[PDB]
């Protein structure tokens, strides 16, 4: 049931949605080694996800989440990098795009920082890179981040598939050290998120 509508470079839409990608890359504490060195990024693509089932149940459990926080989902737009991107906008957010191994347990994690997301489009840690060249600063090969809609409705605010912990919708992960990074958001249902555009990219080779 999914389509994949390609929005104009002119469009105003296409713009904000490149905004937030390039304005949300910050430098990594592994000098590029999960995601590769860059400071921007060349995007190729922007496209809208429509699926009709996907949004319903997406609005559904975001009507759930507020009636129980006084009409609050606290909706964000945030990205989500992973290898499993074309199953995702697919067949829906679900436990098997949990990342087991996360610092907040078992949930479906997403950042701020478009370049934090870019760490895990070839898997967890950047795994071996590209398929192509075995390289996780490939300049050449077009990755794929998704920019989704995610209610958090009440967060529980860690300083630093399983469930949330108990009256809370989701975790945040508040930078503690580190004092450039952005947020980073844990759900535990997947129908908290929707995957609203698809962004195919390559990053920049800095000069
Ligand atoms: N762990 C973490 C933190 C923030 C964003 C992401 C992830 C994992 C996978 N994909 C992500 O986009
Ligand atoms: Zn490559």
């Amino acid at each position: 049931g999914t389509i994949l509508i390609d929005l104009s470079p002119d469009d105003k839409e296409f713009q904000s949605v490149e905004e937030e990608m390039q304005s949300t890359v910050r430098e990594h504490r592994d000098g590029g080694h999960a995601g590769g060195i860059f400071n921007r990024y060349n995007i190729l693509k922007i496209q809208k996800v429509c699926n009709k089932k996907l949004w319903e149940r997406y609005t559904h459990r975001r009507k759930e989440v507020s009636e129980e926080n006084h009409n609050h989902a606290n909706e964000r737009m945030l990205f989500h990098g992973s290898p499993f991107v074309n199953a995702i906008i697919h067949k829906g957010f679900d436990e098997r795009h949990a990342y087991i191994g996360g610092m907040f347990g078992a949930g479906i994690y997403f950042a701020e920082n478009s370049s934090k997301s870019n760490q895990y489009v070839y898997g967890i840690g950047g795994g071996t890179g590209c398929p192509v060249h075995k390289d996780r600063s490939c300049y050449i090969c077009h990755r794929q981040l998704l920019f989704c809609r995610v209610t958090l409705g009440k967060s529980f605010l860690q300083f630093s598939m399983a469930h949330s912990p108990p009256g809370h919708h989701s975790v945040t992960g508040r930078p503690s050290v580190n004092g450039l990074a952005l947020a980073e958001y844990v759900i535990y249902r997947g129908e908290q998120a929707y995957p609203e555009y698809l962004i195919t990219y390559q990053i920049m080779r800095p000069e």
